[PDB]
Order: structure tokens, then C-alpha cells, then sequence
């Protein structure tokens, strides 16, 4: 009991001494000692050929190990049995071996039951055997729809689960293979877009598996990011991204009608493909059309050209409208100058809001129903303007794709509350038709409301730039990250919601019984924003805003205390102050804080593709025709095949030569890129053997 | 859940420092106690409006201390009545020494292994979470407690 | 290495069995009191050898209960032996993926049903109220196996 | 004009034609054609077999290079110059070379002109190539001090400064190799000790090369800690660690005698050496004298046991005095035990620092010389114990290396103000001799002053109970990382004082003329410390105060007003407080965090080494027995050659095992650690080559 | 069954992941040049016409 005994648990069938000799020569390159041995065992039948090794492999998965081509040859001319060889060859990436398995063409294997040769190819991706198994009439299975309900769906995945997921994911894993794209995709782009996108909202569903199913997406976004990268001339670059995959969809004059395939990979979030530099430099001449040498110009010159436009945006406006055709009119076209006079025109209507505030006219705080004033009057064509452009949208974009823009929610917002202050000083205009002191207006009282959510407005509007340092290469990388850790902060708010109420009722619980009334408080004034805070945990409204401003710091201690004097009572009440200063801002704001100096390290890794994207989609914005008055103006009133057959004749010539340049820099950056392992040495070592063996036949003398 | 366990140890170096400065200022202040008859309104402690004898005792001492971590203490209760500048000077100086130890110091060094520390539990947060989840999952699988409590008894 | 602990197994050896970790036998005590590096090393070894994962695939009866009980039993000694607590910590590690990565072999839904709701002969009583299946995965909660927990299947 | 012509701008002399190809024949591996070269080359005096390309490579360089030592015996034996090629066969590090050119007997060279060849062996850190050099009586030059004025010394650096750095470095490198130490060096473990301290002292006189000495000493450092690991029993680690270098020098009684070469590694601050997990296991050993099964007691069982043995501390102390030998008298010299006794001894001490203001007697407050109190009379005695274990130290230990230790400073502060208390005190209870109402006492008062000194001495005395935390393996980490974080935030604290200066010195400038006085300020108080506060920036002093209370916030805005109301004065002012509040809030406080944080990652990966050997030094404070007795009790009153010879015999056959098992494991680390490189596939192909060539050479007639 | 089933693959899968390990040693460097030396040392010692 003091030793532990070992002994075989499951014990296989044990293998003669004759074969464990037979198999030796064959790991040893010994052809010989081989041909002996098989012609031996054509007769005496002393040795089994086909000898299952515990292992589970033969001497045929010992010649492919090896690749020792002229061995296998001899156990395959002897009729050994083959099974699964095929795959263990495709394995080893042994073309010698593959070819010879496909030329003359339950037991344990390595492989699951639903691979296949040409699937197996794929996942290694090699290019040579891939070419061989195609050119035999090779399928592999259609994969269903993410979300699919049929018999056989349903069926298999009830029968078998885990097999079910086991075989969807080897499907994936072949086709997004670049070797199999490039050899078998008519459009090898747009099928690694479509690939790769699916492939992501797999990862979702799909949530055990959602690693894998994320590394396969990764890997279509880099083949096609990799084969716009092969593009030698200008020429070649313009025909790949100006490709219409399809016809008949007769465009709009409206639209750029451009750039086609650009707009593809937008819509499908390829980034590192539209970030790429010469697809980039590409758009920069677009988007600086009127300044050939843009970038060749000082700092200050720049600075000094922008004010010129944008102080001259009133007239290109102008000259847009009365003579579109001439010189001047075709200005407000190009897409740099259009974006400056709309930032122009955005700047004017902000400088209009501070002066609404500026211009105080005594004697006229007590109109009642008071009619908009000289800023008011101004600003309208502008709000117009903003309102029409935005429902502009809703017919042109569509519904769904607006909200998912956050920009747009605020957009939204601004305009609804613009909407409201005009009707609302409206009924006030017609109500009230006189002065009143204001002292005596009641609490809702519509010009009051009115000049509330006009307020509010001004700040959103205001915050609305932020909006355009994407296109500032200083301030856009910077603004692009701090909105990407706005979600993971979001998340953080909910448990600090739950520890506020939970900490509000407890509060309000204890505290109710002491509500006093503003009559019997000094200046009759109730609640927290009074010079002498009272009142502070009487209501559950007025609980959660005390617990949110002692955040800053800003409630003070005195108001846990009651007129009565219950010590007991005050004490407990400040005991729960105290603990929930310590959840929130001893524990929680910490928290935060490494919760997102850890997230913010991660997101600096992919600032500069992520801008580049962001800036990308501020450009095309301004490439349309649609929209080229600012808010101020906005308001004022047969056959193609042959065509498009040329179109796709170019673009495959383009893309055979793109392919032709990739495969070759892949089968490059194989032979340089990975170091040796234990496969190259056992290969080298068996080779030395092989010609000890050949050689010493041979023998002078002995 | 996982960073509060290395919070806590770091509450054994605060709590001592806590104690320590407690002592020092409540054995220079406790000469000085008064009574709430004599103070405005009658209000005793740092509670009141107009705080004061905020070291008087040992148990408001620390109290004081505590609430100073978020600024709710006011300056002046470093003040006496009979204005004996040195005594008052020394005391303002316990708690300054205070404020730079707990909030410069000690704070900040709480930060700092917080944000190391969380470096490392976010590596293992899947695997974590997902066991978690287990066991919440298979505590519903058992046929024991299906009624909730309000029809459980 | 499989193939040679294969040809060891085949000619009849053994392993001493290691005490309990608070064990007070007169070995136990008198090894270490003559030479207490020696005994720890040669503790060390022997566990060392017990959580190799050829050997438990080559003589455990229940390869996947082994790793769970073996890993676990590492999980303390790496705390009651703090001197040498990376090397117990690592052993443990070791035996964990060994577990999971037996897991990873399952190719059908039915093999991971037989896997997981095996029961190591407990004959027993079992509680109605309680749930029957899963035996094989409670107790890999019981010690604490998230990786095993965690597998995708 | 618009392109680069390429030439030649430093020619050096062209190689023949005949030169090239025989030059080609060494590198191919072909003897026969190197043979047949060399024999043409002793008559017709065409070919030079000195030939060397510009690179300097000539035929025998590319014989060592490819390791063919067949072919440079035949070089050598046609006497080829040799000049500096024993360096480069030991560069490469083959031992058949460097024997060949040791038994044999203007220019460019790849080595500087101070390298030699036992130098350049250490430097690669051969074995085997020192071993053969060491034989044949070589020597290394001795370097002088590090602070040496010497006329070598002074005159090399003024002849080359340059090359004098450079070959004081090569010697070190030489020195601190392993490979020589443990070859060469009769006490391997003390010389790697002293060499790695010596060149972590150069590493700071030689700010230039800092990197390249601190590198040399960690060398050192791990040297000795890998042999430590080769031992095997408990027997060999006894041995090592209680290893005396010296005798003849008398060690005085009362000290612990044992662990001399632990205690020395200690000195020489040996972290990884201390921190090693054996020689843990023995010291836990000796400090748990008394407790066999420590680490397997539940810590329930384990926190039960130390409240007994503190509460006992006073009846474990009377013992000690009563009866030492007595079986009770001897528990409070167990380490652990007495570690316990002085810290119960010390917490009763702070538990009546408490008692001294819980307990207050009425018409006591106006005693202008009060004698000492009944807390007073108990604590009297903690306190001369104190003093006097202190100067039993400074006397005992000595003055330098007492101020090293930062707790050191606090125990000095902490008793010189506890004897100034009773100094003062006393001087109160001499001077006045009735009461006197507290209100109307000066503000220098004898008794007031007291008061504060002791209270700042019980801070100090409360603090001191951290240093306990290295104890645990829990807090002691964390508190050993906090104090090497202190280091980094005091370089801070230089740039910020600079800044509150340069404020306080701008405010004071604006506002010392609106100084008001105490009688024109309600309630008569005059400063910042007011329920109103004025005066903020009156006075230097005073601002600097004011700045200082604005970090935390307790600095009303209100306090840049003036009286006069001098409306451009008073935002000026304002101004300057908000500036800096930016610059101390916004900016210099989070730099802080930021270097915090970088700083706090590094000093992370070696907590557990630094708090081991923290650890290790308080435990061996307990292993002497010097201080048995707390502080409240320990103020009452032929020829010897032979075992220092056998006690070094024992230790050299330690050291021969532990270096034979560590130099067999380094010659093992370097077989399975590292890949292959250019040279190692160069000598392969050379090998097949040379192979080829002998084969075709056994041939018929040509 | 299914545990003799589970240990085959592992134990495969594990041959398998060592020999794609991606590295190499010196004492593969060793066996290789020596395999050479063994090699031309049998072959010249059959020696011709001497
Ligand atoms: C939540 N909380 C609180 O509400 N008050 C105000 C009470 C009403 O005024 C307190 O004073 C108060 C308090 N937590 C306190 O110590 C905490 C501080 C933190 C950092 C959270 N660590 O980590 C622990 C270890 C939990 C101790 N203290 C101070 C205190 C201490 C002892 C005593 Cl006898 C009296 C006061
Ligand atoms: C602990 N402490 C304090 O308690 N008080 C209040 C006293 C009672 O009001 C202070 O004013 C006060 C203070 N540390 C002070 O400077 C320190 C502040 C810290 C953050 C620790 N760094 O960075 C250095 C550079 C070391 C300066 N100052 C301001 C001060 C300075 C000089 C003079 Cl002559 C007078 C005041
Ligand atoms: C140093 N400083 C200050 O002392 N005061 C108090 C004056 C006396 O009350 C201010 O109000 C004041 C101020 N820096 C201000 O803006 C800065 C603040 C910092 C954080 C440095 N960033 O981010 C920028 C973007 C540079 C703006 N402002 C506010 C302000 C701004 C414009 C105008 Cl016209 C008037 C006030
Ligand atoms: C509330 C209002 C009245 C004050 C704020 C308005 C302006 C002071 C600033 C705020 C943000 C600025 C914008 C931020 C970013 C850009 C992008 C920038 O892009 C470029 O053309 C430069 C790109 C580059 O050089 O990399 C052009 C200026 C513009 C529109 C700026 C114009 C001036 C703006 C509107
Ligand atoms: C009564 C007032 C004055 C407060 C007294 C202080 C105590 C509340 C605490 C503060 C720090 C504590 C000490 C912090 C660290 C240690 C080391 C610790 O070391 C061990 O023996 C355990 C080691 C381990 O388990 O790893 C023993 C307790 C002790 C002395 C603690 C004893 C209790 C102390 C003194
Ligand atoms: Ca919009
Ligand atoms: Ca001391």
C-alpha cells in the first residue's frame, strides 16, 4: 500500500517481432531490407503488410511521413490497403505523395468522419495540391443559412449537436481559404468581402465557437487587403475599384456613380481594405481636386486658404444656384471646397446662437407671447434648412440605416427640440397678448418652456462639431478612440445604477418621516440647490439627485442630520452616506479607471485603420452631387451589354494578374518566414540513412 | 469580484495610518472638548451646520478622518476657542500630513495596482465568467426550489 | 514520453505512494528531520511523475477522474509547501489541460453524453429532488476544473 | 545631373584570378585541389597562400571558420602567417582548432589590441578552451580600484581615455565569466559575492557604461545562486552556509555564531542567493524552533496560538530573568517566539497611548506644571526601554549603517521627541507650582508645548507597526512594493514644489498690500484656518499654506477678493490660483499616476525576492540573543587550528561536487536551448561537400 | 470505450504537435554532422587499389 503498481489499463494487441523489424527498415530508408520483406511475405506469410502499429500507423503512413517517394511506390505496387492515406498525404503536403494515391486510386483515424480530400486541401492552403484535387471535379457541401429552420438543419443538429457544429465550421474553414478563393472565385474580392462578412455574424450566433469563426473573417479581410496590395500602375488600381459586380440598377444622377467596389467594401466594413495607402492616395486626389500640390503646402498657407473660402461661402452658394455652368459655380463641386463652405455655414449658424444671448432688450423680459427677435429671424432659414436635410434622408437612406449612425440620434434630437420651441412660441404668441411681471408666471408657462429647449438645442448643436475632427489628422485618430471606449463605459454605468438605487431606497426608506415643508425653511426654500441644504432624502426624486451630486462632492454632511435629534437615526443615515462614498468613489471610479486603461491599450493598436475608415466615409459623403447647398441655400428651389462586358473583360485580366503576383509572394514568404521543427530534421536524417543503405550494397570487399 | 480581494489588503495599510493619525490628533484636541449647550444651535459633532469638536474623542476623531477622504470637512474645525496658535498649528499640520498621505500617497498607489492587477484577471475573464454561469445555470436544473419564495412555504 | 514509459510499464514497475500532505508518521517526520531538502525532492519527483499525462493515459482507469483529483491534490500542496509553490502550481496547470484536452477529442454528441454523465460506481442513495445527470460534470465543479467546465462542447 | 554615379571610393588592392579560385576551393571543403594549390605554390610562386580579401578572411581564417581542421593542419603545415588567428579559433570556439595553434607553437583585425587569448576564452565562457588555456600558465591584469589617482591610472586616461575605459571592461568581462570562477577561484561563492558588489559600485562611477557593468554583476549574482541549487542533502546546504573565510579573528560571545556565509551574502546584498528556496526552508526551520507542523496548522489554530503567546509575554519575560535555564525560561529564546513576546510588548504600549486622553479628570485642565499621570507613570518605562535599546544599537551596530535603514530615522525622531516631552515637563512642573485658567496661557507655554510633542510622538509611534507587515506573506509583499514605489514619487515631489513656490510667489507679490488685521476681521480671527477665511495671500507664509489646502479643495474661491474691490487686482489674482490649480490638478497630478503605474509594473516581477530577503532580515534580528528581553524588561539590570582546517576541508569537497554538477548542466542548457544560425547550416553544407569531393576523387584515369 | 477511443486521438494529436514544434537544437546539429562523419568514414574505409 506504500507503492503504487503501473500497468496497462487498456491493452492492445501486441505486434510480432517480425513486424516491429519490418517497420524499422521502412523508418530507416532501408529500401532493401524492405523489398525482401514484402517479397518475402508474398509466400511464407509470416508477416502481416499491412501491420497495425498501435500507433495506428502502417508502414503506407510511414513512407508518407517520411516522403520517401520511391518506398511508397513499393508497398503500393504490393497491394497494401490504403484507406485513409489520401488524407494523411494531403496532410504532409506532399505533392509527390498525393499524386501517386490519385493516380492509380472501424479503424482509428486522425481525421473526423466528414473531411474530405478537397476540404482538407483547403485548410492547408496549399496552392499546388489544391490545383490537382480541382482539376478532378471536386464539390464541397453549401453551408445553410445562419438561421435556417429546414428538416435536415433541424434534424441534424437534434441527432448530433456537436457533429453538427463540427461539420459547419470545416465547411467555413475550406472556403475561406485565399489559395481555394483564388483558384475557384470568379471575383475573388467580392467573394472574400461576402465570405468574410458571413463569417462574422457566425461568430455571433455561434457564440462557443466565436473565436474561430472570428479568425476565419480575419483572414478573408487580409486576402483581399493583400491583393489590392499587388497593384503595379494607377490604371489597375482604378479599374479594381471602379468595378460594378452587377447591372440593370440604371443609378441615380444624384449619386457619384463612382467607385463602386469602394462602396462595397464600406458597406461590408472592410477596413483594412479601404485603408489601404494606394487606395487612399487615390481618394486624397479626389477629395483635392482644386489643390494639386495640397500637401506640399506650409501650415499657415493652408490655414490662411480656408478662411478665404469659408468667409466666401455665401457666394459660391449663390453662383451655384444663378449659373451652375459657369467658373465660378463649379467651385462648390469639388469635394474639399463643399465640405469647408458647409463647415463654413455650420460656424455662421453657431455664432448666431451666442448672440441670442447677447442682445438684451430692457423692458422686454415680460412679454408674455414676445415675437421672435432680429437673431431669431436669422437663425429660422438656418433650423429650415437643417430639418429639410435630415428628412432628406429618411426618403433618400432609408429608415434603418439612419439610426445606426449615433451622430444622427443627435441630429434628431436637436431637430425635434427646434421643432418644439418654434410651436410652442407660437401658442405663447397667440395666448398672451400683453406684459406681466415675470415674477408671477407660473411654473409651465410656454415661453419659459420654449426658452428651455431652446437652450438645450444650443448645446447640442455646439457639441455637433466634434463630429468634424475626423477629418483632422491630429484630432480625428484621437476623437475616433475616445468614442470607441464610450461603449465599454456604458457597460460600467450599470452597476453603478444598481448600487445608486439600491442606496437611494435605503436612504429614502429611513428619511421619509422628516419631510418638512418649504414654509418652515429659512428663505422658504426646499431641497438641495438651496444655499442652506435641507430635505435632502425626504423624496425618492430628491434622493437620487443628492446621491449623484455628492459624486462631486458637492451635498454636504450636515444634511443627514433631522430638526428632531434622533441620534440613532442620524447616525445610521450617515453610516449609509458614508458607505455608499465608499462603493462609488473609493471602489467604483477606480474601477473605471482600470477597466479602461486597459481597454483604451487595445484600441490604440487599431487607431490608425480605424480613422482612415471614419475619414473615408467623410469624404464619399461629400464626392455626391445631392447635397452641395449648405442649410442656409438648401432650402431655396438603350442597350449596355457591350459596355459592361468590356468593363468585365478588364477586370478579370487585372485580377488573373493580381493572383498570379499574390500566389507567388505567398509560396515567397513560406520558404523565409518559419524556422525548422522536428519534421525537417527526422526528414534529413532519413535521407543520410537511405544513402548509407544504397551505397553500401555495393560492398568492394568485406 | 475579483479585484476586491486585493482591495481589501490594501484597506490594512489605510486602517493603520487611519489609527495612527487618530491618536496623534485626538490627544492634542481632547483638552479642548466643549459642550453643546455652548455651541450655536446645540449641535455637537462634525454634523452640524457650523462643525465642530471634530477631534474631541477618539470615535469622532476618526469619523473626521474619514469624511475628510471626500472633502466634507471644513478647514476651521482646526480652530480651539481659546486660539492657542501653536496647538492650532500643530493640528492643522496632523491633518494636512494626513491628507498627503491618504490622498496623494495611498490613493494613488491603489490606483496603480488596481490597474496591474486587473491587467491580469482580464485574461482569464472567459473562462471565469463562463463557470460561473455553470453553476448559476445548474442550480435551476434540480426540481428542489421551483416555487419562488412568495409560493414556496 | 509515450512509447518508453510503455516498454517501463511492461516489465512490471511501480512508484512509491506519496503521504497525505498532514501526515505525522514516524517516515515522515524522521525523513525530514535527517534531511528535509532530500525529502521534498523526492517528493517533488514523484508527483512530478504522477502527473505526466502519458502515464495517466498508460495506467489510470479513469484518466479524466485521475487528472481531476491528482490536479487538485496539487492546488494545496502548492499552499502548504510555499517554498516550492510554483513548481506544485505548475504540475497542476499541467493536469488540468490534460483533463480538457481529453475533452477536445469528442467527436459525437453521444460520446460526450457518455463522458459527462458518467457515475464512478456510487451506488448510494440518490434524492429525487435532486437533478440525476451530469455526475462526471459536478464533479469537476467540485474541484474547481474551469477549463473542463468551459470547453465549447 | 539627374543620376548618381557609383564608384569605388576607398580601393583597396584587387585579389588575382588565381588567388580567387583557390580561395573558393577552402570554402567548397575541396582538399585535393587546396593540396595540389599549395603544392604549385612552393614553386612557381603564382598564387599567394597569405592571399587575404579585403574582408581579412584568408585561407586559413575560412579553414577555422568551417571547422575543416584536416585541411588547416595542411595550411599550417606549409607555414602559413598566423598572426592573430588563435583568437578567432577561439572566437569560434573549437577545440581542435585552438590545440592545433597551441601546439604550433599594420594588419586588420576583428579583436582590439588588449584582447588576449585567456580573455577572450572567459568572454565566451568555454569550459573546456579555458581549461586547456588556464594549463599552460596564463595571467590576467589585476584593475585597480575604482577610485584610483594613481600615475598609471591618471596618465592612461590622459594618453586614451577611450581605450582605457574599453580594456578595464574586457578584464571584468573576463573576470565575472563562470566558466573561470569556478576553474580558477579557490572559494567560487565569496569571489561571485565581491565581483558582482565591486561592479555594481562601478556601474555608478561609470555613468557612460552603466548598462555593460550592471549586466557583469547580475552575471555574478545568478552564478552563485545556480551553484547553491546543485545541492542535493541538507548536509551539503549546512555545510555551505555556515562556511567561515576567516578564523583568526575573535567572535565575541552573544551573538548567533552560525550561518556566517548566509550573513555575508546579506552584506553583499545577494537577493536571489537568500531568496533561494532551500536555504528558506532552513532558516523557516530555525525561526518555527518550537513548532515542528507550523504550515500544516489550520490558521484558525495558528491565530489562537499567538494570542496565548502574547498574552503570556509578560510571565515569558520574568522567566527569562528568574530562572534562564528553567524550561520556562528558555521558549522566549525560540525567534518566533520572541518576535511574538516583542510585539505583544509593543502592542500594550500603543493600547495606553490610547488610555492617555481616554480618561480626563475634571480642574486637571488648568495645572500649568501637572505631574505625570497614572497612563503617564506605566508608559515611562516603554519609553527608556525604547531609548535604551536604541543606543544599544548605535554603540553595538554603528553610525553608518544605522542611518541607511529609513525605520531607523522614525525610532530616532519618534525618542528624541519622547525625551524632549520629559524634559519640558519637567521644566513646567519646576516653573510654576498652582492653576491657572487655559485661556489666558501664551502661546509658547511649556505645558502647551508638551502636549503637541507628544502627541506627534504617538503618530510616529503608531507608524512603526507597518514595518510588522513583512512578516506576512499576505501584506509583507505589498508593503515592501509601496515603499520602492516612495522613491520614484519623491523625484515628483521636486517639480512640484518648484511650481507651489512659483505661485506663492506671484500671489504674495499681488496681494501683501491688502493685508487686513485680526481686530477688522469677524470673530477676530486672522488666516485661512477661519470659518471665514481672509488673508489667504497676505503673507509667503501664509500663501504657501493657502496653496498647499488647495489640492485637497479646503480653499474657498472667495479668498481672492480684496476690500477695495480692485476689480482687475482681484482677476489677476484669481487667475493665477486658477492657472494653478491646472497645472498641480490637471496635469502634475496625473502625471504622477501615469509614472505610478509604469513604475509600480516593473517593481511587480520581483516582489517575492525583495520581501524574502526583507523577511530573512528580520528574522535574523531574532536569531541572536542579545535583545531577548522587550523593551519594559530589558532595562532592569594547544593548537585551534584544527577545526578551522577541517571545517574548510569539508566545504572545498562541497564546492568540487556542487561546480562538477553545474558545469554538466550548463554544457546540457546549451545542447536543447537555441536554434540553429548561418553558421551551423554553412558547416553542414561544407561537410557534405568536402564528402562529395573525396568520394569523386577515388576515380579512374582522367 | 470511449476513454480508450479519447487517449488514442490525444495521444496522436500530441505525436503529432511536437513534431510541427518549429524549433531545433544544437543536438540536433550534433546528430546530423555526425551522421556524415559515420557515413564517410565506412565508405573510405573501403579503399581501392592502395
Ligand atoms: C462607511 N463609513 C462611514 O459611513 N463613517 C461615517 C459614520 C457616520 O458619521 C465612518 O466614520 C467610517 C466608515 N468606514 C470607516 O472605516 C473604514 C474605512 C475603509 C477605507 C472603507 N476601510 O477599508 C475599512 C477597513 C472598512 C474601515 N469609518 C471610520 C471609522 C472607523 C472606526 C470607527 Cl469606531 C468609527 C469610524
Ligand atoms: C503637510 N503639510 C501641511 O500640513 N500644511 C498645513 C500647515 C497648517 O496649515 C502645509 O501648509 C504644507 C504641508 N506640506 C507642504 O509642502 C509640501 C507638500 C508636498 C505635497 C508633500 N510636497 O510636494 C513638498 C514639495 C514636499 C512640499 N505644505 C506647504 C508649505 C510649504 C512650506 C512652508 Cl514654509 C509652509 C507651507
Ligand atoms: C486658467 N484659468 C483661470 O484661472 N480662470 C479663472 C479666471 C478668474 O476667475 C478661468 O476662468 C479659466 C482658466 N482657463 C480656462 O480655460 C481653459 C481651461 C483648460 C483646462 C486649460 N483648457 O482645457 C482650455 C481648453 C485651454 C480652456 N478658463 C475658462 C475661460 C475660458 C475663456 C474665457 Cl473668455 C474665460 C474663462
Ligand atoms: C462654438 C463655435 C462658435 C466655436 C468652435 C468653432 C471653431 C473654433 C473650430 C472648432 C472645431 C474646428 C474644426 C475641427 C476640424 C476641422 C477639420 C480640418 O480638416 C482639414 O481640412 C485639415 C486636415 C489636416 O490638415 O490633416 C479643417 C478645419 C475643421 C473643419 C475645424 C474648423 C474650425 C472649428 C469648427
Ligand atoms: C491596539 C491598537 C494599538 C492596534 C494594534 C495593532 C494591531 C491591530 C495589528 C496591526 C498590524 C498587526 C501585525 C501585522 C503583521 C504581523 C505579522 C504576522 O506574522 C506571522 O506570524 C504570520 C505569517 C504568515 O502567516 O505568513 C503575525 C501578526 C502581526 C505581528 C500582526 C499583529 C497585530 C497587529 C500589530
Ligand atoms: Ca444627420
Ligand atoms: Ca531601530
Amino acid at each position: 500500500r506504500d507503492r503504487i503498481p503501473l500497468q496497462i489499463v487498456r491493452a492492445e494487441t501486441e505486434l510480432s517481432a517480425e513486424e516491429k523489424a519490418f517497420l524499422n527498415a521502412v523508418e530507416k530508408g532501408d529500401y532493401a531490407t524492405v523489398k525482401q520483406a514484402l517479397q518475402e511475405a508474398e509466400i511464407y506469410y509470416n508477416v502481416n503488410i499491412n501491420c497495425m502499429d498501435p500507433l495506428g500507423r502502417s508502414a503506407l503512413l510511414i513512407a508518407i511521413e517520411n516522403e520517401n517517394l520511391e518506398i511508397m511506390e513499393l508497398l503500393l505496387n504490393h497491394s497494401v490497403y490504403v484507406g485513409d492515406a489520401l488524407l494523411y498525404a494531403i496532410r504532409k503536403e506532399v505533392v509527390g505523395a498525393v499524386e501517386l494515391l490519385l493516380s492509380y486510386r472501424t479503424q482509428f483515424s486522425e481525421f473526423t468522419p466528414d473531411i474530405t480530400p478537397i476540404m482538407l486541401a483547403a485548410h492547408t492552403n496549399n496552392y499546388e495540391i489544391i490545383k490537382l484535387l480541382v482539376q478532378k471535379r471536386v464539390t464541397i457541401p453549401r453551408p445553410h443559412q445562419i438561421r435556417c429552420n429546414c428538416v435536415e438543419c433541424v434534424s441534424s443538429s437534434e441527432v448530433d449537436s456537436l457533429r453538427h457544429s463540427r461539420s459547419r465550421l470545416n465547411i467555413y474553414k475550406a472556403l475561406a481559404s485565399p489559395s481555394l478563393i483564388a483558384l475557384s472565385s470568379e471575383d475573388p474580392i467580392l467573394t472574400a468581402f461576402r465570405l468574410g462578412w458571413e463569417l462574422k455574424e457566425l461568430s455571433k450566433v455561434e457564440n462557443e465557437f466565436k473565436a474561430e469563426y472570428e479568425e476565419l473573417s480575419q483572414q478573408c479581410k487580409l486576402f483581399a487587403k493583400d491583393l489590392l496590395d499587388q497593384a503595379r500602375s494607377s490604371r489597375e488600381l482604378e479599374i479594381i475599384l471602379n468595378h460594378r459586380d452587377d447591372h440593370s440598377e440604371e443609378l441615380d444622377p444624384q449619386k457619384y456613380h463612382d467607385l463602386a467596389k469602394l462602396k462595397v467594401a464600406i458597406k461590408y466594413h472592410q477596413k483594412e481594405f479601404v485603408a489601404q495607402p494606394n487606395c487612399q492616395q487615390l481618394l486624397a486626389t479626389l477629395w483635392y481636386d482644386g489643390f494639386p500640390g495640397w500637401r506640399r503646402k506650409h501650415w499657415v498657407v493652408k490655414l490662411l486658404t480656408c478662411m478665404t473660402i469659408g468667409f466666401l461661402f455665401p457666394m459660391l452658394s449663390i453662383a451655384y444656384l444663378i449659373s451652375p455652368r459657369s467658373n465660378l459655380g463649379l467651385f462648390i463641386k469639388k469635394p474639399f471646397i463643399k465640405f469647408i463652405c458647409h463647415t463654413a455655414s455650420y460656424l455662421t449658424f453657431l455664432f448666431m446662437l451666442l448672440l441670442a444671448s447677447q442682445h438684451i432688450v430692457r423692458t422686454d423680459l415680460h412679454v408674455q407671447g414676445p415675437p421672435p427677435t432680429v437673431v431669431e429671424w436669422m437663425i429660422l432659414p438656418w433650423v429650415l434648412g437643417f430639418i429639410w436635410g435630415e428628412i432628406k434622408e429618411m426618403w433618400d437612406g432609408g429608415f434603418t440605416e439612419y439610426i445606426h449612425d449615433w451622430w444622427n440620434l443627435m441630429d434628431f434630437a436637436m431637430n425635434s427640440l427646434y421643432l418644439a420651441t418654434i410651436s410652442l412660441k407660437i401658442m405663447a404668441y397667440v395666448k398672451y397678448n400683453g406684459s406681466r411681471p415675470r415674477e408671477e408666471w407660473e411654473m409651465w408657462h410656454p415661453t419659459l418652456i420654449a426658452e428651455a429647449l431652446f437652450a438645450i438645442s444650443n448645446i447640442l448643436s455646439s457639441l455637433r462639431l466634434i463630429s468634424l475632427f475626423t477629418a483632422n489628422s491630429h484630432l480625428g485618430p484621437l476623437q475616433i478612440s475616445l468614442g470607441r471606449m464610450l461603449l465599454d463605459i456604458l457597460k460600467f454605468l450599470f452597476i453603478y445604477c444598481l448600487v445608486l438605487l439600491a442606496f437611494a431606497n435605503g436612504l429614502n426608506q429611513l428619511y421619509f418621516y422628516y419631510e418638512t415643508r418649504a414654509i418652515d425653511e429659512p428663505n422658504n426654500c426646499k431641497g438641495i440647490r438651496c444655499e442652506k441644504q435641507n430635505n435632502a432624502f425626504s423624496t425618492l426624486f430628491e434622493t437620487l439627485q443628492s446621491l449623484f451630486w455628492s459624486v462631486f462632492g458637492l451635498l454636504n454632511l450636515y444634511v443627514t442630520n433631522v430638526k428632531a435629534r434622533h441620534e440613532f437615526t442620524e447616525f445610521v443615515g450617515a453610516t449609509m452616506f458614508g458607505t455608499y462614498n465608499v462603493i462609488s468613489l473609493v471602489v467604483l471610479l477606480n474601477m473605471l479607471i482600470a477597466m479602461m486603461n486597459n481597454s483604451y491599450q487595445l484600441i490604440a493598436d487599431h487607431a490608425d485603420i480605424e480613422w482612415k475608415f471614419a475619414r473615408t466615409k467623410l469624404w464619399m459623403s461629400y464626392f455626391d452631387e445631392g447635397g452641395t447647398l449648405p442649410p442656409p441655400f438648401n432650402i431655396i428651389p438603350t442597350e449596355r451589354n457591350a459596355d459592361s462586358l468590356i468593363q468585365n473583360q478588364h477586370y478579370q485580366e487585372v485580377i488573373r494578374n493580381l493572383v498570379k503576383r499574390y500566389v507567388a509572394a505567398m509560396i515567397r514568404n513560406s520558404k523565409t518566414h518559419e524556422g525548422l521543427t522536428e519534421e525537417n530534421f527526422k526528414e534529413l536524417k532519413q535521407d543520410i540513412s537511405s544513402f548509407r543503405y544504397e551505397v553500401l550494397d555495393l560492398l568492394g570487399n568485406r
